[PDB]
C-alpha cells in the first residue's frame, strides 16, 4: 500500500458498512462473519471484531440475542430499523465520495 | 447523523483522499483546501487540515514549497510520484467497495 493510513481508516468505515450490510440480509454469528468478510479482502480479527460488534449494539444499529438452537446456546446478531437507516445514509456517503473523485 | 462513528471514520478516510485528488490536478494552498473540501461537503477547519497536510508531506504523499509570492511568504503543496500512485490505489479501493455495497 502506497498510503497505508488511508488503507487503514477506510478499511474501518468499510468493515463496519460491510457488517450492516450483511446483518440487514441476514442474522450472523461472528465466527461466520469474520470469514465473510475475509472473503471479501478484509482481515480482520475476534479482537477487532467483536468490539465493533458490541459498539454497534451500543449505537443501537445492531441487536443480539442468546438463543439456543439444537442444543447449542449462540449469540446472533441483526440489523435494527436504525440499523438499516444507517446503513442508506453509510451507502449514500460512499456513492458521494465515488462521483466526486472519480470524475480543477 | 444514524451513524456517528462510520461518519467520523469515513470523512477521515474521504479528506485525505480529496487532498490527494485535488493536490494531483494542481498546486493548493492550505486556506483554500479549506474552502474546497467545504464546497464538497466537508466540515474541515484548518486545526484539522493542516496538520493532515503535514502528515501526507511526511508520508511522502505531499510535497511542500515555501514561495514568496507577491510580498507574502506562502506555502503550496502538491502531489509527489508516490502520490499520484497512492490516489490511484485509494480510488481503485473506494471502486470496489461502491460496486459490492450498492444487494
Amino acid at each position: 500500500a502506497m498510503d497505508p493510513e488511508f488503507m487503514r481508516e477506510f478499511q474501518r468505515a468499510a468493515v463496519r458498512l460491510h457488517i450492516l450490510h450483511h446483518a440487514a440480509d441476514n442474522e450472523v454469528h461472528g465466527a461466520w462473519l469474520t470469514q465473510e468478510l475475509s472473503r471479501h479482502g478484509y482481515r480482520v480479527s475476534p479482537g477487532t471484531l467483536y468490539p465493533t460488534l458490541h459498539r454497534l449494539e451500543a449505537d443501537g444499529l445492531l441487536v443480539s440475542e442468546q438463543r439456543v438452537v439444537d442444543g447449542r446456546a449462540r449469540r446472533v446478531y441483526r440489523a435494527t430499523p436504525a440499523g438499516r437507516a444507517a446503513l442508506t445514509e453509510d451507502r449514500r456517503a460512499l456513492e458521494e465520495l465515488a462521483r466526486e473523485v472519480l470524475g480543477h
